[PDB]
């Protein structure tokens, strides 16, 4: 019993965490085989990131310029290049920790966890998932850049995020580990905003299945609903329309527990329009989404890595 | 910016977690230097957990009744005792992956990471905290028995916790590293049950000194309160006491934000009369009281917003 939000255990993450110094800056950097991966602004100074070229500022550079500490080893590189948002600085060295990896680039919805680093080194985990604008709701300070997101499937570590920037709200922005952002943002100390939020209906539902399998029944009713009528509703409140795929994702949970999909929907209609009426769903009086259907039963099944 | 429900990163407890089994019983070890720790009920059959004698159980095993797994490895037992609840099998093989480490006896209201396991494999890492009834509202399924508890402050990792069962209202009960119960809960199937909980006042007070250094103020008010008449309406509400070492300990905390203690004890109890009112504190729609003191200074900015 119970359920918590849970992280992937970040050990094979840890051993390829590395601190990245370019004059000034230091950031992460994430080594796999003989390659560090890191922000691209690592070459910046502060006015620099008012407006950067980062081929200029990058072919003015040398590879004796990039200082990669790994623990308390300093590693030689021998190469650097640029793709997209994300710097790759060859090295001398392959990390013998290299875990079995992929890199994936993720969609909104999807959760994922962070290895929190400063200097290199790592200070915390934490699950979240990315929002449907783009941004994820991490906690991040001053030299957090180059931490990294990632799942596991089986033994093999598939890296969706690299950490980049902090916008005004408070709310975070990176890249896939090939560069390209995860919304409309660019690596530059220029006015941008989050765009409205909105909530993961799919995960919302994939919760009160969770709750369900604890024994908070409260919510449930006699009362069903058609799917084009549960997204009128839905997008009165903010919520993210649900698809005949998210359904049909639903189906092993709705088997188990007993409830249509659109059974529970009508419970999550009524919950939406009348609120929780000063009672809680698995110690939370908000309706939590960043709990995928993936998630929901991994937790509820005790999946090993 | 952000404030999360962080983990400590797993990696040093992943590397010492093994498999130990006893004639039918499978569940965790945690493998430190050449000795495998874990609960004293895997020698224990479903038929010998109402009035288990442990004594007269072990005397009855050899060394070689007892697998040890770590990995795809099989780990020799040269020896074998009991210290309180725990049972320790002498090795063999020292861990090669033993970190620095120490064993903790933890108060209640202290936090920690858990690193769920089953069959000596890692499957998820969550924080919790050893909550004024002794229990932890943990996530553990059939065969989590052996899962440890930690703070990894610095470079070593303090143990604090073993899990050893569910309670009946879905709470865990487990024991330090050397075998003593947290509770009043003994490692027998007899009727036990949780008492009444309480939440944990000092880390509810860190948490909203958290919310303030986040840069938000909407919840605090004019007036001041007496540690007396805090306390005379804080246990209205199943509020622990909240006593002088809890305001010494909120001192740099209330040095940051330039609100004294008390003054955060009257919004404290101006939120539990009045309820939210439709807003959100960090995000959350109830009092979090899960963050101690020292976690809200290690995740927080030393400026405030
Ligand atoms: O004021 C700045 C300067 N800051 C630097 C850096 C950046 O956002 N870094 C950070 C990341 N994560 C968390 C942080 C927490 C506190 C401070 C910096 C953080 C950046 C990176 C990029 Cl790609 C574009 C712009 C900026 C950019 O403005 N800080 C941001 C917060 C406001
Ligand atoms: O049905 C039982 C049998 N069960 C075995 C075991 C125990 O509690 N194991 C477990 C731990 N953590 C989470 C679990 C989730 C589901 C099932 C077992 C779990 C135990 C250990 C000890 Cl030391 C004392 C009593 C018991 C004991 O009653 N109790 C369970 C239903 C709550
Ligand atoms: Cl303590």
């Amino acid at each position: 019993s119970g359920f918590r939000k849970m992280a992937f255990p970040s050990g094979k993450v840890e051993g390829c965490m590395v601190q990245v110094t370019c004059g000034t800056t230091t950031l992460n950097g994430l080594w796999l085989d003989d390659v560090v991966y890191c922000p691209r602004h690592v070459i910046c100074t502060s006015e620099d990131m008012l407006n950067p070229n980062y081929e200029d500022l990058l072919i003015r550079k040398s590879n004796h310029n990039f200082l990669v500490q790994a623990g308390n080893v300093q590693l030689r590189v021998i190469g650097h290049s640029m793709q997209n948002c994300v710097l790759k600085l060859k090295v001398d060295t392959a990390n013998p920790k290299t875990p079995k990896y992929k890199f994936v680039r993720i969609q909104p919805g999807q959760t994922f966890s962070v290895l929190a680093c400063y200097n290199g080194s790592p200070s915390g985990v934490y699950q979240c998932a990315m929002r449907p604008n783009f941004t994820i709701k991490g906690s991040f300070l001053n030299g957090s850049c180059g931490s990294v997101g990632f799942n596991i499937d089986y033994d093999c570590v598939s890296f969706c995020y690299m950490h980049h920037m902090e916008l005004p709200t408070g709310v975070h922005a990176g890249t896939d580990l090939e560069g390209n952002f995860y919304g409309p943002f660019v690596d530059r100390q220029t006015a941008q905003a989050a765009g409205t939020d909105t909530t993961i209906t799919v995960n919302v539902l994939a919760w009160l299945y969770a709750a369900v399998i604890n024994g908070d029944r409260w919510f449930l009713n006699r009362f069903t609903t058609t799917l084009n009528d549960f997204n009128l509703v839905a997008m009165k409140y903010n919520y993210e329309p649900l698809t005949q795929d998210h359904v049909d994702i639903l189906g092993p949970l709705s088997a188990q527990t007993g409830i249509a999909v659109l059974d529970m929907c009508a419970s999550l209609k009524e919950l939406l329009q009348n609120g929780m009426n000063g009672r809680t769903i698995l110690g939370s009086a908000l309706l939590e989404d960043e709990f995928t259907p993936f998630d929901v039963v991994r937790q509820c099944s005790g999946v090993t890595f």
